[PDB]
């Protein structure tokens, strides 16, 4: 009823949207992994009379439910999607999107890692993002490669019209006591990558983590703190 929706409030298989700013929504879904249930976020950005999707809803059935919820709540077609790293909470559902006519994109680094790991593979490669600090425009957003953090390929997304920074899994929510799933992370480089984000997007007003509640710029420093302490 207006609060940001949380893990125990979303049954696995259902999707909720949350209005972040004019023409910007997050999407929230839940999934089970190794016997525990987790929420995860993505983004939706209005692109004229079309929509740009950032990240799947973590699984084929969740992503079908996402498309249905978008049609119910927004009613504009999703024409393109970008996956921000190669894990299943970002690409799981790409096959569903591709069969619904959505053009799917990711960096070549993400596409190679997804293919090698057996995850679903976005169709189109996003060049111009291979060096830390790189940025490219993609419809109504800017894509930025900050360096290795949660994964070596992780991208962040900025919506300049609304000063919304979608950090993906390289950014953690404020209540987080942990660095999350660090299986593919670079804990040594992560603070440096966060510092690059902070330097590049100093006017961000909303910061959205890959899992959990949005907040302000403090999420970035908090993320560096939690990662450094995890490493310690
Ligand atoms: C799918 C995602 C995934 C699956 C399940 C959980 C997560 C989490 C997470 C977020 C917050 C949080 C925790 C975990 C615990 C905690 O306490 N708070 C995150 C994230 O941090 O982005 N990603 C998760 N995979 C799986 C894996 C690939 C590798 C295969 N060998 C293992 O690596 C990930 O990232
Ligand atoms: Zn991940
Ligand atoms: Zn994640």
């Amino acid at each position: 009823s207006g609060e940001y929706p949380t893990v125990n409030e979303i049954p696995v298989g259902e999707v909720r949207l949350y209005q972040i700013a004019d023409g910007v929504w997050s999407h929230i879904a839940t999934q089970s992994f190794d016997g525990a249930v987790y929420p995860s976020n993505g983004l939706i950005v209005r692109d004229g009379d079309e929509l740009l999707l950032i990240d799947t809803a973590w699984g084929a059935k969740n992503t079908a439910a996402l498309l249905a919820e978008i049609e119910k709540q927004i009613g504009l077609p999703v024409t393109r999607a970008v996956s921000t790293h190669f894990h299943d909470d970002r690409v799981g559902g790409v096959d569903v999107l591709r069969a619904a006519g959505v053009a799917t994109y990711a960096s070549p680094s993400t596409r190679r890692l997804a293919e090698a790991e057996g995850n679903e593979i976005p169709t189109h490669s996003l060049e111009g993002l291979s060096s830390s600090g790189d940025a490219v425009r993609f419809g109504p957003v800017e894509l930025f490669y900050p360096g290795a953090a949660h994964s070596t390929d992780n991208l962040v997304v900025y919506v300049p019209s609304a000063n919304v920074l979608y950090g993906g899994c390289a950014v953690h929510e404020l209540s987080s006591t942990s660095a999350g799933n660090v299986a593919d992370a670079d804990l040594a480089e992560w603070p440096t990558s966060v510092e690059r984000i902070q330097k590049h997007y100093p006017e961000a007003e909303v910061v959205i983590p890959g899992h959990g509640l949005p907040g302000g710029l403090d999420l970035l420093q908090h993320t560096a703190n939690v990662v450094k302490a995890h490493k310690n």
